[PDB]
């Protein structure tokens, strides 16, 4: 019933969750991203992408090649079921996807795709 879930990434390289669940009654899902502490997005951006567990460390690398200017992601990535933006300090953004996008049975990864983050900034998603 509750169709979206509050999600923050630090000055300490860490979300504050590593797990999230999603009602199978929902039909889209949202994800509000935000960022408390003093870094710059240039330095200690964050940003939440979600994929299956096959494709993260791909996007995560390709990600990096991409640079700060396309937020860390390769454009145009059919990997990535689900992504926000890049942000800094004070900043917020979300992304909404369709639930049917999850299928059953199945773990999906989420997690940051700035450089080195992803050794900390992972957690799993699934329905239930
Ligand atoms: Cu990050």
């Amino acid at each position: 019933a509750e169709c979206s879930v509050d999600i923050q990434g630090n000055d300490q390289m860490q979300f504050n969750t590593n797990a999230i669940t999603v009602d199978k009654s929902c039909k889209q899902f949202t994800v509000n991203l935000s960022h408390p502490g003093n870094l710059p997005k240039n330095v200690m951006g964050h940003n939440f992408v979600l994929s299956t567990a096959a494709d993260m460390q791909g996007v995560v690398t390709d990600g990096m090649a991409s640079g700060l200017d396309k937020d860390f992601l390769k454009p145009d990535d059919s990997r990535v079921i689900a992504q926000t933006k890049l942000i800094g300090s004070g900043e917020k953004d979300s992304v909404t996807f369709d639930v049917s996008k999850l299928k059953e049975g199945e773990q999906f990864m989420f997690f940051c795709t700035f450089p080195g983050h992803s050794a900390l900034m992972w957690g799993w998603l699934h329905l239930k």
